[PDB]
């Protein structure tokens, strides 16, 4: 079972996560993999918004923008993807997202980031891994 291979309350590493999103992803298909980020933001402040673009190390087409709920979301990658290449795309798409802290915004800005594939259990990450 998918379930008990993912811990909901353990906050796993960039490395791990790569490598357990794989078994997650059991469907004939190739499912996409996909990074969610809520940010230190206030979705009612405008100056607040972040929207950028960024190269992946391995894939290329992605630009990002903070959604109603300050979160952030951007495929990086598919799950049959040798686990090194996803782990690149995702600490790609973070070292990027950090550059883009508003002025205007005070706390912590990453206060949440997870992965997941199209159906599947969601795996909170440690973005500094």
């Amino acid at each position: 079972a998918l379930l008990e291979k993912v811990d909901p309350n353990k906050i796993y590493t960039i490395d791990e996560a790569a490598h357990l999103v794989k078994e997650l992803a059991t469907a004939k298909f190739d499912e996409t993999v996909e990074v969610h980020a809520k940010l230190g933001i206030d979705p009612r402040r405008s100056d607040q918004n972040v929207r950028g673009t960024v190269s992946l190390p391995h894939g290329g087409r992605i630009e990002f923008r903070n959604d109603k709920t300050g979160a952030i979301h951007a495929p990086v990658g598919k799950a049959s993807f040798p686990p090194e290449k996803l782990a690149d795309n995702i600490r790609a798409f973070i070292r990027a997202l950090e550059a883009h802290k508003p002025e205007g915004a005070k706390g912590t800005f990453l206060r949440s980031v997870y992965v997941t594939t199209t159906m599947g259990p969601s795996v909170r990450i440690n973005p500094h891994s």
